């Protein structure tokens, strides 16, 4: 009953390519714009694909991309409602990563903890929370999407042992505030996936980012607790972030930077 018939759909613009497969901008029932996530074909049958497909359909939350409708015969297509400025990632980095200060990256970060607070509530895992996965919209809306490794992102008992709960999720969303507040570098600078791995299992932890107020790499550091269950929940960490600027820095003072 997510289905729809293909001809439904108008693909116009590439937007992008990854993996798995392509992202159009497009136009649904003549009428609506959205986005389609085309699968590469083989990718997966139409019965597999139903059985995967059950959580971003059960998950309806206004901080993350809505689904729209489903295709589920080769080529595979997923319509979501279409977020007008790409990925945080992109964001971050490009024109616009040099207007941006804390107020409007931590105010990102708490919409972000609001859709994870929602993922939490209804006991569901991400497992690939990072910027690239965050998207973009007027007035700085960001969404959380994609629910198709990247170790700089991934909690140790994860990676390590398959270990994927909120809890490592938690510790995902600690390394996307560095990516936040470095606008959008990647964390570990100069270090590969093994020496990560090596030195996190040793205790280091990323420093605080330059101008970043010791209080939110405090937060980052909580994230990433050797153990899951130290980790704070995202309806902390959405509700510390909603309230930074009153309850924790109230004498935050605009930088350079951040």
């Amino acid at each position: 009953a997510w289905e729809i018939p293909r001809e439904s759909l108008r693909l116009e613009v590439k937007l992008g390519q990854g993996c798995f497969g392509e992202v159009w901008m497009g136009t649904w029932n003549g009428t609506t714009r959205v986005a389609i996530k085309t699968l590469k074909p083989g990718t997966m049958s139409p019965e597999a694909f139903l059985q995967e497909a059950q959580v971003m359909k059960k998950l309806r939350h206004e901080k993350l991309v809505q689904l729209y409708a489903v295709v589920s015969e080769e080529p595979i297509y997923i319509v979501t409602e279409y977020m007008s400025k790409g990925s945080l990632l992109d964001f971050l980095k490009g024109e616009m990563g040099k207007y941006l200060r804390l107020p409007q990256l931590v105010d990102m970060a708490a919409q972000i903890a609001s859709g994870m607070a929602y993922v939490e509530r209804m006991n569901y895992v991400h497992r690939d929370l990072r910027a690239a996965n965050i998207l973009v919209g007027e007035n700085l809306v960001c969404k959380v999407a994609d629910f198709g490794f990247p170790i700089k992102w991934t909690a140790p008992e994860a990676a390590l042992y398959g270990r994927f709960t909120i809890k490592s999720d938690v510790w995902s969303f600690g390394i996307l505030l560095t990516e936040l507040t470095t606008k959008g570098r990647v964390p570990y600078p100069g270090m590969v996936n093994r020496e990560v791995l090596d030195q996190v299992e040793r205790g280091y932890r990323m420093p605080c980012p330059p101008e970043c107020p010791e209080s939110l790499h405090d937060l980052m550091c909580q994230c990433w607790r050797k153990d899951p269950e130290e980790r704070p929940t995202f309806e902390y960490l959405q509700a510390f972030l909603e309230d930074y600027f009153t309850s924790t820095e109230p004498q935050y003072q605009p930088g350079e930077n951040l």
